[PDB]
Formats: C-alpha cells, sequence, structure tokens
C-alpha cells in the first residue's frame, strides 16, 4: 500500500500489520508498546512514591484475548517506564485452572501477604461468560497475588482449599457477572458498621466491592468486608452496596444503569480531594464511580458514571448506598475508570479510550488498540452564589444545591474532575506556548478562525473561556486537527446545554467512526452576573481528542485525518451577530506536549500472530 | 486408629492421612514418591544409556487430576533416582489454555526439536472428555515439548498457528477418544508405503499413532507420518491403522476390543527383541499393543491387549493393521501399557497396576494410590516340536501354528514377555537365596506346604517347574503372603487351563477386592513327552503379587494382609493322588528382593490436601 499523506488515502486494507503504526497514535499519554490493551488495573502508589499502572493487555493480537496484566511505571503520572521481564511487559498472566481463561480486572491492598502489595484480582476460568450469557458460578472468581519486588513480578497463592481463589461463592443466584474487585481502607464505613460487628463477626481494616447484576432485575454493587485485620484469606459478603433496576435510567445527565456493573468503586471526596474522615467532615461527600453495560444504543452499550450517595446501616450489618445524585464521568469513547490514593490526600482516576473501528477494519494496519485517558484528581467541585434562574437548577439531577438562608442564591455542589497537575505542568514546560489575543465573535466572525498561531503536529493543548449572553442562540467553539478537506469540530450551544463533537469531516477514511459526540454541560450562572462562562480545554494527541470544561465534563473521543497537514486548530462562531456576541478569553496553545515514554523507540510492534483453528475450537478468544 | 498388627483391624477409615503409608507399600520397583500415580509416559533411553521414566502424576492427592508427568531416572530399570526441581519430582504440568485440563500421556521422539529429545503429548483442555460422552474436537489435541538437560525440565512450543498443539483436527467425526500419541521408527513401514509417498507427500522418518474410537462403532487406531524429515510441526494422517467392532472379542484367550482405545504402541520383534528390518527377515512379527475400555464387566472396564498384524497397502497411500492373532498383556489388575527401544535391540514394555481400593475406602489413609509393573522385555516367544494332540492347538487363538511338512510337528510363535535380566540380576544378588528341594505332590500331599526356607517380609520372589501328566485332573500352585488366617492362594489347572488367584482369605480387612483373578494359559506339548509343564514365577512386593508364566502369561494383582506374620509361602495341592502327581522342581526363593528408591526414606508423604469447592464448580478433577 501507499502512505502518501499529501494525497486521498487508498484502499488501507491493503496495508501489510503495523504499517500504520505511527500515523495516528498517541505519544504524549499512557498507552501499551504494542497490541491490544483495555481497561487499568492494579493501581498504587509505591513506597518510593512512584505510580505503578497496570492494564488489562493481549501482546501481538488486536483483539482482546489471554488476558493479562501489562505494568509501567511514573514519576509524575506523565513520563513512564515499562516493566522488562520474562514475559516482556506483562506481570500477571492466565497460567492456573481458576486464571486460565484470563486476568481480569484487580487492584491493590497496600499492607497485604507479608506485608507487601498485594493484588485481589477477578481470575476466570471456563463457560459462558457475560451479562447475556447463561453464567455459572466458578466461571469467576477472586484470587490474590504480592510483589517482592515493587511490581516487577507477582506470586500467586497457591491453588486450593483456604488459598486461591479466595471468593468463589455467589453471593446472589442468576448472576450477570461477579467481578472487577475494589479494595479500599473506609473510616467512615468503619464507624456506620462499629455498632453491628457482633452480627457478621466481619472487622477488619478492608472493605471490597465485587461489580455484577441480577439477571432481568438489573445491576448490583456486592459489598464484602475483610473478615480480619492483617489476614487476607477471608472475605464475610455484607449485602448489596448499590442496586439499581434494569436498564433504569435517573435522567438526561445520568446515561442509563444497564444491566450489570463493571469495574466500580468507592471514596469519598472533599473540596480539596480524598477525603479520610469517618462521616465528621460535613463538607466531604461519598461517591461511587462505575461502568454499566447494555444501557446505551452505541458506545460499544457502556456508560461510565458516577453518583454521590447517602449511606444508612441496615439490621443485618450492611450498608445500603442510597443514590442521592447521578453523573458520568466521561460522555465519549472512554469506559473502565479506576480510581486509587495518592498522598497529599488526592484521588486519582484514570480510565481507557477505545478507538473507532469497532468492525475492525483497520486494527491489524495498526498493530494496537486502545489507550489510557490523562488521569484526573477528584474532587468536590463546589460552585458558590450560584442565580435561582439558572435554567434547570431545582433538577438537581447530577449535582445538589443548598440554599442561602435568604433564598436568595445556592451552593451547588457536583463530582470535580481535572487532569493532574504534574501532567499540565510537564506538558506546558516542553511545549511551544503561544497566549493568543481575546476574540470577539460578532457579526464578523466567519464559520473558522485559525488561532494566529498553529501547531506542528497532532500533539497539542488548547484552552478558552467562552462568555456568552445569558439569553444567547449562539454556537461557539473549537476545530481541531484541521485542513481544508479533514476537520473535527467541538460546539457549545448554551440553549440546549449540549457540547458536541462533529465528526462528519474528521477523516477521508471513511471505515472509521464519524458519529456526534454529545455531553450535557450546565452553565451556573452567578449572582449579579450579565454574563455565563465555559471554559472549554482540549488535548489532542495522535487519534484522541480529550475535552474538559469547566473542571467537570469529560468527553473523549477518536478521529483520524489522513492528510499530513490536517493539524489546525482555531475558533468556531455560530449566529454570532452585533448583538448576540460570544467574548473569548485566555486564549493559549501548547504545540508539542510530551514524550511520554521516552525510552521506547517510534514503532514498537513485534508483529501480530494468530492463535490457529484451536481459538475457535475453544471458543474464549478471537484468535487475533 | 490402632496399627497393631498382631491383632484384627479395627476400623482403619478412622485412621489419619498416610498413616498407613508403609503398611502394604511396595519397596522393590518404580512408584511415585506419594499421591496419586497412572500410566507410565515419556520413556526413553537418554544419551548415557540410563533409562528415563515419565509417569501420570497428581501429588499430594489420592484421586487423579490436574495430570502432570512424574519422572525419575535408572542405569538399571530397577534402582531409581527421582527428578528434583522447581516443581518436586514434576517435570511437565498444565500450563496452557491447551493443556491446562492436563498433561496427558506421550511419547518421545529420541533425535527432535534442535537435535534434543522431545515429546509429542496429548495436551486437553475444558470440555466433555470421554469415550461415554459427547466429546468434541479440542478437548483433546497433541502438543510437542523438548530437554536441554536430559529430562530434567521440559520447554514446550509457544502457543498459535503453526506451533503448539501440533495435531489438533479429529481425522473422523464423533471420535471416543483422541489420545496418547506413540512416536516410533518404523523401516518396515517406510518400506511399504516408499511407492505411495505421491499420494500423500508424506515422507519423514517417524510415524504416530493415536488411540481413539468412533461412537457406536468400535475402537480406532489412527496412522499419522511425519511431513518431512527433520521438522516436527506437520504430521499427515494417513487412514486407520486398527479399526475393531463395538465391543468386538476375538475369543476366551483374548480379552475383548472395548469401545475405545487407549495408550496403544506399535512395535516388530523377533525372537532375541526388537527387530528393525524392513520385513526381509522372515522370523520378525509385527505387533500392536493396547488398552481397551468398556469391553469389561469388571478390572475397571479395562483389558489390557496385544496382537499380531499384517500390514496392508491401501491404494490411498495408508496402511491398514490386519489382525492375525490376539492376546492379553497381563490379565490382573494392570493397563496402560507403553515400550520402548533400548540398545542391544530390545524392546521393553511396562504398565500400571492399580489398588484395590475401587470405592476409595483407605486411599486417604495409604496417602499414595498405584505402581508400575516390573520391566519387561519384549520378543517372539517360539516352541519348536510341539504336539499335534496338544488340546484346542489349532484354534490359533494368541498364537499360530505352522506344520512341519510330514504334519508330525508344529511350531507355535506368540508374543513372549519376560523381566528384564538387570532387575533379576539385582533381586537375587540382594536377597537372601534358598535353593529348595524337588518335592513330589502326591496322596500324601497336605493342601497347603510351607516352603523349607521362610520369607521375612513382604518382598520375594519364588519359582517352580510344575510337571503334570498330560490327563491330570490335580491342580498345584504357591501360597503367598500367609499366616492362618490370611492367604492368597495361586492355582493352575491344566484340565480347564485356568490359572487363578483366589483372595477370598487375601485379607482381614473387608474393604479392598477379594475376586478371583484369572488367566488362560496354554500348555504347548511337546512331541514325545508324556507330561507337560509350568514355569511360575512370582513376585511378591508390598501388595502386589505379579505372576509370569512360561515367559508368556503375566497376571498382576493385588493383596492386603493386615497381620504383620502374614509374609509366609509355600506349594498348593488339590486332586494329587499316587496315580495323578504333580512334579515340582526348580524351586527358588529369593527374600528381600531391592531398594529400588535408597535415597527415598521410608515415609516420603507429604501430606495430601484438598482443592476446595471450586473443584466440583469446575467439574474436571475429583479435588483430592
Ligand atoms: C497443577 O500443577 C501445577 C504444577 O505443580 C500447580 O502449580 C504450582 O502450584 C504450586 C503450589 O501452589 C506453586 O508452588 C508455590 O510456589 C511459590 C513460589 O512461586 C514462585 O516461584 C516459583 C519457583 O521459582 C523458582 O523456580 C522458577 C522456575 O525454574 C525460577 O524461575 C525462579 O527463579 C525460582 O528459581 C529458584 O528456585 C528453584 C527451586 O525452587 C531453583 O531450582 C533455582 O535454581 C532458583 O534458585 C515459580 O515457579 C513460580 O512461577 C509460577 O507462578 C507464577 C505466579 O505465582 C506464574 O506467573 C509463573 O508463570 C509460574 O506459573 C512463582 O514465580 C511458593 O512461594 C509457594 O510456597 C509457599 O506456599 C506453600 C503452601 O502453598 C508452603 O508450603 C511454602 O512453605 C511457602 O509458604 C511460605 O512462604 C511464603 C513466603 O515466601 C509465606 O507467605 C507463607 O506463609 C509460608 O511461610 C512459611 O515458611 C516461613 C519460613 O521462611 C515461615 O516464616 C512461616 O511461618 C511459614 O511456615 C509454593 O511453593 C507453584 O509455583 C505452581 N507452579 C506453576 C508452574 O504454576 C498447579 O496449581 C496445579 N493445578 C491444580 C488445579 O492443582
Ligand atoms: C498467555 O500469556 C502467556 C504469558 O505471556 C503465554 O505463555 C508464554 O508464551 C510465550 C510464547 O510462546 C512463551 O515464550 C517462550 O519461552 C521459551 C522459553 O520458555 C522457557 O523459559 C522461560 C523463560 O525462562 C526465564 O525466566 C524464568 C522465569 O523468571 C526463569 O525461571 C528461567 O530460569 C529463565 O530466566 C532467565 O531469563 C530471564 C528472561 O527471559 C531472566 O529474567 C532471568 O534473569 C534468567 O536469566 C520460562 O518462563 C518458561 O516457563 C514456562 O513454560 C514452561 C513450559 O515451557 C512451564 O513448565 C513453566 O511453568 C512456565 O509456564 C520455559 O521454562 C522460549 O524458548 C521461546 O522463544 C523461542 O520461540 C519464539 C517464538 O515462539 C522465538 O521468537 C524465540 O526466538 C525463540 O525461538 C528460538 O529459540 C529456540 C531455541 O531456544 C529455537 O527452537 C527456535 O528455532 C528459535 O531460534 C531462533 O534464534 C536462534 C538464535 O539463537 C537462531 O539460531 C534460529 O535460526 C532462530 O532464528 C518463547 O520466548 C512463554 O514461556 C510462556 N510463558 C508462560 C509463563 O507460560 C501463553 O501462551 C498465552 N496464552 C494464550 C492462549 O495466548
Ligand atoms: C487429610 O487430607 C485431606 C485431603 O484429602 C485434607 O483436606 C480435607 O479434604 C477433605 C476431602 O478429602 C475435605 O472434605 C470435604 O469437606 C467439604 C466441606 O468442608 C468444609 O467443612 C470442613 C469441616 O469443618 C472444613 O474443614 C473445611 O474447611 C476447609 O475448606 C475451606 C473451603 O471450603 C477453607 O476456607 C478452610 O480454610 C479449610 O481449608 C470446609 O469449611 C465437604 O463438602 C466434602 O463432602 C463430600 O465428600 C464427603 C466424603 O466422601 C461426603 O460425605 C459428602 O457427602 C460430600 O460428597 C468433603 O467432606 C476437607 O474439607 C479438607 N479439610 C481441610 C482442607 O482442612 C485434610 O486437611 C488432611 N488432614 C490433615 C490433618 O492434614
Ligand atoms: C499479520 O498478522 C496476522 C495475525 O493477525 C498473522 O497471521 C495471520 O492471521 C490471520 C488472522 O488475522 C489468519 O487468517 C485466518 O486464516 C484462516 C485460514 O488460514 C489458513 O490459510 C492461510 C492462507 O494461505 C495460511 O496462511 C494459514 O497458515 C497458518 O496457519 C496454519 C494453521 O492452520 C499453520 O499450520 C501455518 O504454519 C500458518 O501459521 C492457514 O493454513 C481463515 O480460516 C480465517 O478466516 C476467517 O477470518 C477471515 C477474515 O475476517 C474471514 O474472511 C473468514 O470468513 C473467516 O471468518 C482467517 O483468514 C492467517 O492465517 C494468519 N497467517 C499466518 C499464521 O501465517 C500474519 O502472519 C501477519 N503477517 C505477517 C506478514 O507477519
Ligand atoms: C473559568 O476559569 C477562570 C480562570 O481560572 C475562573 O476564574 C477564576 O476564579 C477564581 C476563584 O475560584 C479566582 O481566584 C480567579 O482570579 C478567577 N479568574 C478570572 C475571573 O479571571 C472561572 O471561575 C472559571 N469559570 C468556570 C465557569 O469554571
Ligand atoms: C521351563 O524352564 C526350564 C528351565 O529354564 C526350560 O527348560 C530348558 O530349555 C532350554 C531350551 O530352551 C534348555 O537349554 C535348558 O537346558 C532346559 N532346562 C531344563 C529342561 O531343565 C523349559 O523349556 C521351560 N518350560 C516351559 C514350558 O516354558
Ligand atoms: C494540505 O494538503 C492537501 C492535500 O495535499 C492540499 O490540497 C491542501 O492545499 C494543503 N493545505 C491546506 C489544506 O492548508
Ligand atoms: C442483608 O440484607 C440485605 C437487604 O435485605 C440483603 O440484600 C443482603 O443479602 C443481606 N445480607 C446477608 C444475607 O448477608
Ligand atoms: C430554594 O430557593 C428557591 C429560590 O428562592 C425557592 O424557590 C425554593 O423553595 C427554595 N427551597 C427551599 C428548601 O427553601
Ligand atoms: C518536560 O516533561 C518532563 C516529563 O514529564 C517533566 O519532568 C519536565 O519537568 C518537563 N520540562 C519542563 C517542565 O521544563
Ligand atoms: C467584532 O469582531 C471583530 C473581531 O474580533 C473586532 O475587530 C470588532 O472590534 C468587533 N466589534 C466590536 C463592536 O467590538
Ligand atoms: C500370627 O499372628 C496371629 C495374630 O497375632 C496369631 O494368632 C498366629 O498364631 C501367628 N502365627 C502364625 C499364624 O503362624
Ligand atoms: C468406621 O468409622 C466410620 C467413620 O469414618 C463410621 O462411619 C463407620 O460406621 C465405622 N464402622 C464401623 C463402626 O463398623
Ligand atoms: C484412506 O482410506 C481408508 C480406507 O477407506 C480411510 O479409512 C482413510 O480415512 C483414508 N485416508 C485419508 C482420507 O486420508
Ligand atoms: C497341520 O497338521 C495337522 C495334524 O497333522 C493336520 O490335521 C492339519 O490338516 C495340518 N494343516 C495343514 C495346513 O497341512
Ligand atoms: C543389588 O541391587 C543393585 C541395584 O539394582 C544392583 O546394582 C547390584 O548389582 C545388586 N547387588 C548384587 C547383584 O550383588
Ligand atoms: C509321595 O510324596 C512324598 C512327599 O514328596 C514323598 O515322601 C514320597 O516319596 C512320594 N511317593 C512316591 C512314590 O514317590
Ligand atoms: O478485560 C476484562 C475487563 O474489562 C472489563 O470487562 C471492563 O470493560 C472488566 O469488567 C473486566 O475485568
Ligand atoms: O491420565 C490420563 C491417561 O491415562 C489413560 O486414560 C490410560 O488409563 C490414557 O489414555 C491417558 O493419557
Ligand atoms: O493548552 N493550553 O494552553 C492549556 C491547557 C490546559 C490548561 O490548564 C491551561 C492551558
Ligand atoms: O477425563 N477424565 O476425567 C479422565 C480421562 C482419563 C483417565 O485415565 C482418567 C480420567
Ligand atoms: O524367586 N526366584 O527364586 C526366582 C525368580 C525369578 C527367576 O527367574 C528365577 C528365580
Amino acid at each position: 500500500c501507499s502512505l502518501d499523506q499529501t494525497v486521498a488515502p487508498g484502499n488501507l486494507t491493503l496495508c501489510g500489520n503495523a504499517t500504520l503504526f505511527t500515523t495516528f497514535r498517541p505519544k504524549a499519554r499512557f498507552i501499551a508498546p504494542e497490541g491490544w490493551m483495555n481497561a487499568p488495573m492494579g493501581l498504587y502508589q509505591r513506597a518510593d512514591g512512584s505510580i505503578h499502572a497496570g492494564y488489562q493487555s493481549h501482546p501481538k493480537h488486536i483483539q482482546w484475548g489471554n488476558i493479562s496484566q501489562g505494568a509501567a511505571y511514573s514519576s509524575d503520572f506523565t513520563s513512564w517506564t515499562d516493566f522488562n521481564g520474562s514475559e516482556g511487559y506483562k506481570t500477571i498472566w492466565p497460567s492456573q485452572i481458576y486464571d486460565i481463561r484470563g486476568v481480569f480486572d484487580g487492584s491493590i491492598i497496600k499492607e497485604g501477604i507479608d506485608g507487601y502489595p498485594t493484588i485481589l484480582y477477578t481470575s476466570t476460568s471456563f463457560g459462558p461468560l457475560g451479562a447475556t450469557l447463561n453464567e455459572a458460578e466458578g466461571t469467576e472468581t477472586q484470587s490474590l497475588a504480592y510483589t517482592t519486588d515493587d511490581g516487577a513480578s507477582w506470586i500467586k497463592l497457591g491453588y486450593g482449599a483456604g488459598q486461591n481463589p479466595v471468593i468463589y461463592e455467589w453471593p446472589e443466584t442468576n448472576l450477570t457477572g461477579f467481578r472487577d474487585p475494589y479494595v479500599f481502607q473506609s473510616p467512615r464505613l468503619e464507624a456506620l458498621l462499629a455498632n453491628t460487628t457482633s452480627i457478621t463477626n466481619a472487622t477488619g481494616d478492608h472493605f471490597a466491592t465485587i461489580s455484577g447484576g441480577v439477571h432481568g432485575d438489573g445491576a448490583r454493587l456486592f459489598l464484602y468486608r475483610q473478615h480480619t485485620t492483617g489476614e487476607f484469606i477471608k472475605w464475610t459478603y455484607l449485602g448489596p452496596l448499590v442496586t439499581t433496576g434494569y436498564k433504569e435510567s435517573y435522567g438526561e445527565w445520568s446515561g442509563n444503569y444497564g444491566i450489570n456493573f463493571e469495574t466500580a468503586g468507592v471514596t469519598r471526596l472533599n473540596p480539596a480531594g480524598a477525603a479520610w474522615d469517618n462521616g465528621s467532615d460535613t463538607t466531604a461527600v461519598d461517591f461511587v464511580t462505575f461502568g454499566t453495560e447494555q444501557g446505551r444504543a452505541d458506545h460499544q452499550n457502556h456508560w461510565p458514571l458516577w453518583a454521590a450517595v447517602d449511606y444508612e446501616v441496615r439490621d443485618n450489618g450492611s450498608i445500603e448506598a442510597v443514590i442521592a445524585y447521578s453523573g458520568v464521568q466521561d460522555w465519549g469513547r472512554s469506559y473502565a475508570y479506576a480510581s486509587f490514593p495518592v498522598e497529599g490526600y488526592r484521588q486519582v482516576s484514570v480510565g481507557w479510550i477505545y478507538e473507532d473501528d469497532d468492525n475492525v477494519i483497520l486494527a491489524k494496519q495498526f498493530g494496537y488498540q486502545g489507550a489510557f485517558t490523562l488521569f484526573r484528581d477528584l474532587f468536590v467541585k463546589v460552585v458558590e452564589n450560584v442565580s435561582p434562574s439558572t435554567p434547570g437548577l431545582f433538577e438537581q439531577a447530577s449535582w445538589s444545591t443548598k440554599n442561602s438562608t435568604d433564598g436568595m442564591s445556592v451552593t451547588v455542589t457536583t463530582l470535580g474532575q481535572r487532569v493532574v497537575p504534574e501532567t499540565l505542568a510537564a506538558y506546558k514546560g516542553n511545549s511551544t506556548v503561544s497566549t493568543l489575543a481575546p476574540v470577539m465573535l460578532n457579526e464578523s466572525a466567519a464559520a473558522y478562525t485559525p488561532f494566529s498561531s498553529q501547531p506542528t503536529d497532532r500533539f497539542y493543548a488548547l484552552t478558552g473561556s467562552f462568555e456568552f449572553g445569558l439569553n444567547t442562540t449562539a454556537k461557539a467553539g473549537f476545530r481541531v486537527l484541521a485542513s481544508e478537506e479533514e476537520y473535527t469540530d467541538i460546539w457549545f450551544d448554551p440553549a440546549s446545554e449540549n457540547l458536541t463533537v462533529v465528526r462528519t469531516a474528521s477523516s477521508l477514511i471513511k471505515s472509521f467512526g464519524n458519529d456526534t459526540e454529545l455531553a450535557k454541560v450546565k452553565l451556573y450562572e452567578i449572582v449579579g452576573a450579565e454574563s455565563k462562562t465555559l471554559n472549554l480545554t482540549v488535548f489532542v494527541d495522535g487519534s484522541v481528542i480529550e475535552i474538559y470544561a469547566n473542571d467537570e465534563v469529560a468527553l473523549s473521543t477518536r478521529a483520524y485525518p489522513w492528510l499530513a497537514n490536517s493539524t489546525g486548530a482555531g475558533l468556531l462562531a455560530d449566529g454570532t451577530t452585533a448583538g448576540d456576541v460570544v467574548g473569548v478569553s485566555g486564549l493559549e496553545l501548547w504545540d508539542g506536549l510530551v514524550d511520554a515514554w521516552p525510552a521506547r523507540p517510534a514503532n514498537t510492534s513485534q508483529g501480530l500472530v494468530w492463535d490457529g483453528p484451536t481459538a475457535a475450537m475453544y471458543g474464549l478468544f478471537a484468535g487475533y
């Protein structure tokens, strides 16, 4: 095939394996060296302060299978180094009857077996596995392994009675799933349960949730408690923590709860970050983050959600997490968010961005699939002095409201997300930074106005503050990865409250997805203000477009323009007039970002392989 | 429990694990250090002249499961040393999706991958597996591994296309089984196929059989040929080598062909041992040895058989092995015979002797199950100058006859088996040998006459030649493991041609088997003789009783007397009179035999373990 990016693309399906390896590939973020990746796993801050990140991995293939933990480490979330051992960059792989079908997601007990960091993970064996299939007990169990070398290798507990797997009995019949154990400490839950520990005999300092659901009756998050402090074999089932209905939706701001949960976690946050109080901090909020499946017509039937919850203690010594309000962690092509504690009272979240090639047309030509999102600090976002005339404000859909004593202003609380400052500092410092003059978008505004400085490649960031009239019908935003013939348009339309990514012209290559992305964004109007403001930040990284609005709304998507010069960026304006003006300020472009994998050459493909005719016989993995 | 062997046994089911480890345990033969063992596998003579023996092994359990290769070596078939590596005495174990359900039987390519000894073995995965179940393609495949350290460890080929497993497609639909690859070189088969290699393109110097059958339509031995010399991935299916009918029997001397073959092998022998001619040696005979299942009402539904065959070349470049005559390799509690070449033009065979505790009542108390037989030289047994008035002679059931030119005498040919001379020499040399005076059994003979010298423990051998009148109705034999209250009786009754082992009084412990064993023995009468002779040799080794008659008939069984003094032996006589006399000569007792595992302590138990509740969930292994 021809790789001439100055002319229209040919038939790229004729290209060899990994011939398009560098063409669309992110450079400034976490990604496997090659092949298939999906969910983050095994995330923890090591004793030396560095971050260990695992991920679901299938090297030398471009579909899921033999799923293993690949791993790497970083001192700043931003520049990474691969582990290299006897299995390359893998550190846990299928090896025993109980996990031979896949080492699924798992999470870290920092002070575990013999004092070592310990992973509790879903060990899978044979049989139908899935929320739409007739799964049986044993197919998904939960197992332990520990590391004596800070994540370079893991030792599994032995197979058998009183050893691995450590959790195998289904807590209810007819489960849709039983996976993704999330281990956490919780002074809050310990305080709530302290008066009931005689009922259950579970007194350990670690809790674990397991994600699943019940056939025909919606998703479930099951809560376990470590039976005894310092002992890791026995985990006592308390009860369902979160119970939702079959394809239940809390509404337009909240996705859909589907039929089954995946990768659920539990945290507690306050306005500064992570909160480790027992309930005494009145500014702190309990949150659950979770994926749902089969409640969405597109995006691989997957919603990455979160909910604020109020805990109630049941008479049998378990906890009901009652949903107070419910939102979306990312509105685009991402899923499988994991969060973990970081020193300085932080909780950091990261997810997986899948490709937009669902028919698997150019995956072999790429030689890889998937990347992470950026790493995000979670916190309680608080907006003070909100005007009660903010449209829709008292729906309290994915936020809560608290009136002032006099009823004239409102305090809004919701989940905040922002890129970790280490990454922003490194990006800015390594980039060519252009601080741009403010622009009034009025009757003279073109549909597209290129920035006065332009990117030089597909690795850049941009930010801007868009000030709108309170009754505007104008739209504005950013165009990125743009030439005359290919471009991706990011619009906000305050009248509809919709942030969209229009991808009809994103690429000349017709096999990639081109559906319009959509997020809801609430501009909380401030008392006394005669305008409302959207702070919009965009990261462009190969084919990833990752959008953040108001440290609250995130939308990750993909664009694969063919032409070498489809790298431009600028401002979008629609329906701006002399009377309906959009003021854009705080404009800045960072060109270049950071080389996130400095030790890797440009092409880390090792080729692709086929599992052969037995893949279809076993029926577990696609085989390629 | 009480282990007082001077009084009646108590309730031994109350005894702890491995508390009866030494009580009944063989000392003079090949046996695992502890736990479950079954079939011999991976047998070969190493470059240094020593013998490598593998076996199906499940350490720390007393039922089958996670089946692996345990291994040991010997310079004389008799004194053995265990391998000791990272997995103890195991050297191959389930580790990959293709073999995670068990590393089943396999055999050796001496000059294989990169010139190293290479095993071709049955790699098993998930799904129904068995001749009475609905097995599917993929559940049993055939895979390669090689050793760079003379059997201390094995490296498997990688999983995938053009790698492991190397044989996976079923040659016919609806197989009852597809396992136990037997690799061999054959100048005979090469010569037969040389004119047809254009039809199949298979020209390699190794052949392999795979054992199985077809549902409802009997057993099958499938023949493959290595496609190209020096290359080990591609094996071409030629056709069925042996085809038998559903529960077909050739008769009383020949067991039953059942529904499915296991552990089948192919060899060529002459009167001296192994024959490596191309067909030019007129004294050589082609043989197949094979196990059959579900054609027997007892003995675990298993027959260990052999057949002499005449090869025919089919038009499609395959071989039909037409059965000429058909016999039994061992008439007792043994199965899974494997044979292998040994320097000096020898073919040596060894099998597995199972316990007689089929309800698994005292297996945990033993802490082990199973042993090998002794190692046996195979050869063509030729008897000259046989009288045509030998009863039943021209049935030619498990032998062939060739008349002299004048029709007055017959040459008889059959399969010969004898204990390897290395073992007999070592046994005799380490024993207290008593050469006993000949005994005429007549009207004065007691039912039981103790030998003039007695054994001192349960480890001894005895031999004798019993001369009978041509029209005798007398019976005689040996009693072993004998006190007043417990004993095992080995009888030959020339009038019925039956060799029996009567075990009604073998033990005071009622849970062990007590059924009478039976073999057919043909005393070929010699021209001019006025008598007929049975040469009977018996090895007593813990609980094993292994009987050989006339270097032809073998019968392995088990006896578990409780009393410490149930060790005696002597002569049996029934219906001997002044006129019907049995002359016994060549009588000799070897007391002690050899310590076959000199580096092992008396108790090599490591305890027993339970796999836990997941064993029943996975449904593959009993779990204990
Ligand atoms: C079917 O059969 C399968 C095969 O048998 C079976 O799988 C095997 O299961 C067994 C049993 O569970 C596993 O055995 C365990 O192994 C653990 C260590 O595992 C790691 O290391 C081994 C060995 O590594 C050596 O060899 C390899 C290979 O050559 C080398 O690469 C290594 O470098 C290393 O080499 C050195 O050592 C060799 C000899 O050992 C030398 O020959 C060599 O020269 C070198 O010097 C690896 O093989 C393992 O790899 C495999 O597993 C990993 C995942 O873990 C995979 O990723 C990988 O691909 C492989 O598959 C692995 O790296 C042991 O720790 C463990 O022993 C502990 O537990 C048992 C009980 O379960 C105790 O009896 C024992 O005492 C140990 O417990 C003590 O120690 C720990 C801390 O160390 C404590 O937590 C514990 O409390 C206890 O303490 C006690 O003692 C203390 C005294 O110090 C005292 O203070 C305490 O108070 C207390 O009393 C166990 O041996 C085996 O690994 C499996 N093998 C494989 C290949 O899978 C499978 O399950 C079966 N399936 C079924 C269904 O039945
Ligand atoms: C799901 O994922 C699973 C995990 O990824 C996956 O299983 C893995 O599959 C891969 C791919 O098939 C296997 O990789 C192969 O490994 C073979 C060696 O295997 C043995 O050794 C390894 C490594 O041993 C080191 O590490 C262990 C663990 O720490 C130590 O115990 C050892 O002591 C040793 O340690 C040293 O080295 C380390 C680094 O390597 C150092 O860190 C350390 O300090 C030490 O110095 C073991 O791990 C293996 O154990 C496992 O497997 C055994 C059974 O085999 C089990 O019993 C055991 O329990 C474990 O499970 C094992 O002992 C390699 O030989 C092989 O590489 C060859 O093939 C590939 C292609 O397939 C070629 O690319 C490569 O070039 C090699 O081929 C050349 O060499 C051979 C001869 O050596 C030739 O025959 C061949 O023609 C070719 O020659 C070429 O080069 C020549 C130049 O010299 C030239 O002359 C020729 O012309 C030609 O060009 C391959 O790497 C891996 O072992 C599996 N791992 C496990 C744990 O199972 C699984 O399949 C997946 N499942 C699915 C469904 O997808
Ligand atoms: C001697 O060797 C055995 C191995 O053979 C060692 O382990 C024991 O194995 C036997 C099987 O041989 C197991 O028996 C089965 O037990 C289950 C129920 O077990 C539960 O209750 C037990 C009694 O208090 C308890 O000990 C068990 O605890 C272990 O297992 C749990 C996991 O469940 C684990 O968390 C613990 O830490 C322990 O490891 C467990 O709670 C029973 O259902 C089985 O019944 C079947 O079989 C019987 C007998 O034929 C039959 O009557 C039933 O109808 C049914 O068909 C079976 O009894 C035993 O549990 C194992 N014990 C263990 C692991 O401690 C044993 O330890 C060795 N002894 C010594 C001293 O070393
Ligand atoms: C590029 O990367 C791929 C891995 O993705 C490398 O391997 C090839 O993978 C593809 C799948 O991506 C395989 O395609 C399938 O092939 C089978 C039929 O294969 C047979 O015929 C082939 C053509 O001549 C031949 O090459 C194969 O030989 C290999 O495998 C045998 C074992 O069977 C082995 O013994 C050999 O040594 C070889 O290793 C084999 O004989 C086909 O049935 C599949 O069809 C399905 O999918 C297609 C596509 O969607 C669809 O149209 C069908 O309807 C059906 O659903 C599929 O085409 C391919 O066989 C693999 N090739 C190999 C292993 O050589 C590939 O090698 C990499 N290229 C390079 C240059 O590195
Ligand atoms: C948009 O971003 C601006 C700039 O960061 C935010 O304004 C700042 O608000 C903080 C208080 O939290 C002040 O300390 C700064 O001085 C403000 N800077 C200004 C006004 O330039 C603004 O709050 C953001 N708006 C939204 C809606 O998120
Ligand atoms: C029983 O054993 C005896 C002793 O080994 C066998 O008799 C020997 O036969 C060989 C010929 O093959 C002679 O060289 C020996 O001298 C014979 N010894 C004798 C008669 O004492 C005898 O053939 C065996 N009989 C059977 C039926 O197997
Ligand atoms: C970019 O490339 C295309 C195709 O080579 C060309 O037509 C166009 O003029 C170039 N420059 C742009 C769009 O600014
Ligand atoms: C505790 O009660 C809740 C609510 O009825 C129930 O769902 C849960 O299963 C119970 N926990 C147990 C039985 O451990
Ligand atoms: C909150 O304030 C709004 C606006 O003043 C008012 O309509 C509403 O009733 C108030 N809610 C409460 C609980 O006082
Ligand atoms: C550039 O990036 C590296 C890697 O993250 C970072 O450590 C470094 O501080 C950055 N350089 C700057 C900020 O000048
Ligand atoms: C309208 O927009 C253009 C471009 O920003 C600017 O030059 C002009 O001053 C604006 N008009 C007013 C009245 O500010
Ligand atoms: C052997 O032991 C039993 C039981 O202790 C005893 O009755 C008998 O007399 C002993 N001696 C024999 C049978 O020669
Ligand atoms: C032997 O003990 C077992 C328990 O292992 C008991 O069930 C059985 O009834 C006992 N047999 C007796 C007393 O005969
Ligand atoms: C060769 O012919 C025999 C007899 O018909 C048949 O059983 C066998 O399958 C054939 N071999 C092939 C098709 O490879
Ligand atoms: C073989 O010899 C027996 C006895 O003399 C005779 O009955 C039979 O017919 C002979 N067979 C042949 C083929 O000559
Ligand atoms: C005793 O047994 C050993 C082990 O087989 C053997 O090598 C040795 O030669 C024997 N001793 C003799 C025959 O005196
Ligand atoms: C009968 O048998 C006994 C014991 O062997 C012996 O003493 C006696 O001589 C035998 N009788 C004859 C006639 O040989
Ligand atoms: O790769 C398997 C893993 O990916 C997920 O399905 C999320 O997409 C998890 O539930 C599971 O552990
Ligand atoms: O342990 C499994 C092995 O044992 C046998 O069933 C014979 O009894 C073989 O066919 C198989 O390879
Ligand atoms: O791209 N940019 O100029 C940016 C991006 C992010 C940010 O927080 C500030 C500026
Ligand atoms: O499939 N199985 O459970 C088996 C197969 C063969 C055997 O010898 C024992 C058990
Ligand atoms: O026990 N014995 O005296 C024997 C056993 C076997 C043998 O070949 C000769 C004598």
